[PDB]
């Protein structure tokens, strides 16, 4: 594999069509799914030359701990759909690569088992029927050693996935929600913040004032995201709001972005627009489907090479330097 | 049916080619027909998160009465072209869905029969040979219980529909103007306003100063519209003038928009740009052609689901909240 | 024929490939040829409603005389290439339609014969080897009753027409320059202006300061034009400079435009951007090739219908009103 | 050959696929390779008319010597890959055309042999393992009569060429680096500047502040360049930074540009945006592959004709006049 696109082709060959569609699809007409890619393709980096690259490092510190790259594995539900080892294979490869792994509320292996793999597990929360149940899930994650609560804030309910409807897609009987919903509000965020010492990261912020309010609410970070184009069809890509959001928060929390990251060059674009780090979703599942744990390992080593390559070619010895790069919008 | 596009495919299968062309076509090169879709596809919504959605409602008040959605059925002439029950089937489904139905001057069933269906009938007016005849038609509509006069202001004459010319399209002998023209002016608007207590709504406004003059003329509303790309080929899409027009009228009348609305997400875009409500034309006729009254019912229930879905995903418990959403233009 | 595109298809059927290529082609990569069309397709008109259309007229006064439309036939060389009657057929149809006809310096019938047809002949000048010969040609045109000198200013030499090179295209022996070159300068313009009482119109102006200098030089008009994309490959379309040029000349001369006018809607766009009138080139030759004089007659009657249709739909009872229309750029 | 594209077609026919791919390819997804062309295609020139063209000249003075065109042959490694005579054939044709030729550090014929051809040889430098070796290479070039040191500053290491990886491309045993690396810094630039009296030209500058720093560092010129899209995938095209860079340097050094120059019209665009001269890479190799020295001669004579044609059509008797042309961005 020399690009992430090699992995998509491999995953399409192996997966049943309806499972590939569950993974690949978005809501509605898939306008936001496509726009995530269009937006990145419009961004061009203005690289710097002739800087000291004797000690190029892709490492960052985030939520109190080092990560080997400015990247984490995005929460993706039901990973046993893609490979029999599911979440354990992905978490093992992420741990070995020094990349945080986001455990899902809807994981097909229990959060305690995934956390036992080690590494830097984060936990993604969906708000449950009642506050007590929701906070018990947060407590389980904390007790198991998860290092951040990634509270998904863009799913009052799941969006309308037309591929799944047309396929009549249902979970196989051999895939379950191994950890076992009502719309979250700012009051829910406060309940979580008051119930944990872990950083709370709000995933799915797109409006500038919601980013500001996230800081005021005590969030340790946000993920600027349209949920991979799976929620509101027509929601702006996170990458298009990122610069405005970074300016408005003015360092008050970590600002991550996701949606359509498909190369180290895309990571560089995200950092040049101001992101602290990115999440990567579908490509990790392509690698899992294609070759299990070893596939994910190969994907992460390819991304690490691409990130180092892009940073050095752009004159950046550190991720902080990459955040100071300028960009110019073009046409594609 | 999981999208409005399912209905177009069904209607193309059943309708004779020349009738499908009468419905689908625009004037000239169809530049304005295509631009109605292009314009909507360029708009992206910036959704809000974490708001109270316990009582999400898609209802609005317009022209003194509640509507179940921020939408009405646009005036489309000669509905018996598409199904034997024609206007009665559409009006029955609209009534049952709580959506206003616009009766045409060129309806293939008399306006009194359509009004007798019940619901919230509006009446669309074309200006006739002389003021007296025009005002008699307005009086008939009022006597029959129509709740608004939708005065079409963009048809001094009908545009040049090249599909119809190439097809030699003519009305079948079994379709007639069951209610049975000169260019309307501002004097005609005043004659109507002085002759009825019903709200007068000017359909086909695109220039900002025409919207302002509409308010000054006593209009209760306007429809910002290029007539579905059927009138001036090269006329700007209504959606592209909507924001400027909403600012200029500053609440002095209701501001509706039409042209290319094909999903609840498109309704959300229109409201985020400032519209009070939208009209929907061709998709209603697709549903009528595909399955008569039940087809229209299914279309309206699908649109209701899509509107509720889009509003909630965007953090809007009411249409008023949706009007306060921000947007960002993208590339497609 | 219901559109000008019908005529292109007819002309392609009848003409030898190398002659069609001589007519259709541009210089270099044909970037400016294509851009003439792209530019018009990006312009949208903001029509006005409810205005008095009792006496809609497409007539204008230009260079002292009435024209039936805001249009003239552009100078196109060697019209016998397209039909045996060549320039006489086109001039007869133009006369009958009330449209000025531009006689070429490189006409395949003598300018005196074409002028004898009557109508409103203009004469297009290429600067010749020496001032004396050039001025004799101007004097011939004036003596024959031509009403304006259209001095082509964008041909210091002919551009590089790759279709013609690849075809090895040469004039047939039966086509000659029946009136029988050095680069023109501002001194040449002054020599012409001092030698005739006819209005001098500079064809091929694109730079704002060249338009201003044209007024200062005593020109009665300019044609904002990239020569149909046949001269500098990469020259901006005239339609894209028109608004800036109209503002800079501030009524000091007539401002015409050409390049890619293919419908009455395109004429409306040009006038809304500020043009006094347009020239039309290739479509007139398509009509000539397809059906001789009667073909040109049909083209001009179609254009007249389209211009009247577009003006009325846009609320314009006169061309002056159309010049006051606003426009909005879109995407295509 | 009537366009540079004729030469690409000829080269694709003759070269082995993997060698054509080495020449044609870029890094990553080839976004920057494509953008070099997209950017030029968006630029339109505003030509001037009626200027004195009695003595049109395409000559410039650069680095102390006359050149026949505002163009030089870009450094392209291993020219024996494309033709048995390799660099000698290209240098001979460049000399005969009056165009400077850039000798590569990775040339397949020694720099002394290429310099012995005569003409105006420049020397492109890659920074070597240590300062002493690097400066010895500079000294060799100076001793051999090279007239400028083109220090490549955008290659801390070579980019990731996916075509080469997928082809498993390797140099044939019959091609070697006949002159026989560590990342260059500003200290390396200073070491070169202090070690030679020749002008030092920094190739691969894209950031405005790097252009300013180049002037402050004593560079005699810069090449605004993304290395033909072969280095950072996603780097902005040089043509898009050129105007801003020309303004910032305010005549303090020569400002060249490269990337996607494919015609004399493209040369005109580059000069109108402010470039002193362009480099041309791939097309020179197409000509070499197609027909050796005579092929390169034909390419350079075609480019000379196209440059003269474009300049005159735009009203420019000199390259300085072309730099004063204005431009307008369009859509393609
Ligand atoms: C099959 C699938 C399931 C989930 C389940 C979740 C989830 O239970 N909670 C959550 O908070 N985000 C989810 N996501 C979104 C994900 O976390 C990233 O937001 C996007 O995948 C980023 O885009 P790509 O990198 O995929 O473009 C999913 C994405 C995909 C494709
Ligand atoms: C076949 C057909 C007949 C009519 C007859 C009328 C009419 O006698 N009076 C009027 O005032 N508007 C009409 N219209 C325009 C319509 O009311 C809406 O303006 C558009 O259809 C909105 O666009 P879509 O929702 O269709 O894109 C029509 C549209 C179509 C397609
Ligand atoms: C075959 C052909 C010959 C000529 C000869 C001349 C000419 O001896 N003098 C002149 O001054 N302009 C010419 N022109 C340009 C023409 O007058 C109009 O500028 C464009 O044709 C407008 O574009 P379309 O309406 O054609 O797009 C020509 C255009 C075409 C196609
Ligand atoms: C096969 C190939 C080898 C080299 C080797 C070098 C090099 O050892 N040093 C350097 O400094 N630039 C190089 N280049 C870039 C070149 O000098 C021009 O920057 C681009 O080719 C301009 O774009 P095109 O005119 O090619 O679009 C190369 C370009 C190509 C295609
Ligand atoms: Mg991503
Ligand atoms: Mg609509
Ligand atoms: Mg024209
Ligand atoms: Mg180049």
């Amino acid at each position: 594999y020399v690009s992430l696109a090699d992995l998509e082709r491999a995953a399409r060959d192996v997966l049943p069509g309806e499972i590939f569609d569950f993974l690949a699809g978005g809501s509605g007409t898939e306008a936001s799914l496509v726009a995530n890619r269009t937006a990145l393709e419009r961004v061009f980096v203005i690289p710097r030359m002739l800087r000291d690259l004797t000690d190029v490092t892709t490492e960052i510190d985030i939520f109190g701990r080092r990560a080997a790259l400015p990247m984490a594995v995005a929460p993706v539900a039901y990973q046993r759909l893609f490979h029999p080892e599911g979440e354990l294979a992905v978490a093992r490869a992420a741990r070995d690569a020094g990349v945080p792994y986001t455990i899902c509320t809807l994981s097909s292996v229990s959060l305690e088992e995934i956390a036992a793999v080690g590494g830097r597990p984060w936990f993604q929360l969906f708000w449950l029927r009642d506050e007590k149940r929701s906070l018990d899930l947060v407590r389980r994650a904390e007790d198991a050693g998860c290092e951040a609560i990634v509270f998904t804030v863009d799913v009052p309910w799941m969006g309308r996935r037309l591929r799944d409807m047309r396929n009549g897609f249902a979970l196989p009987e051999w895939v379950t929600a191994a950890n076992f919903f009502a719309p979250a509000t700012w009051e829910s965020v406060e309940a979580v913040r008051a119930h944990t010492d872990l950083p709370v990261v709000l995933k799915g912020i797109l409006a500038v004032e919601d980013a500001r309010r996230a800081v005021d609410a005590g969030a340790g970070g946000i993920v600027v995201s349209n949920h991979g184009g799976r929620q509101l069809d027509g929601a702006v890509p996170g990458i298009e709001m990122l610069g405005e959001i970074v300016a408005a928060v003015s360092g008050g929390c970590e600002v991550l972005v996701d949606g359509g990251i498909r190369s180290g060059g895309d990571v560089l674009k995200a950092t040049a627009l101001g992101a602290s780090a990115v999440l990567v979703g579908r490509p990790v599942m392509w690698a899992l489907a294609a070759a299990g744990q070893d596939g994910v390992r190969q994907l992460l080593e390819l991304l690490a090479e691409e990130v180092r390559d892009a940073m050095g070619l752009a004159g950046c010895e550190s991720v902080g330097a990459a955040r100071r790069l300028n960009t110019k919008l073009g046409v594609v």
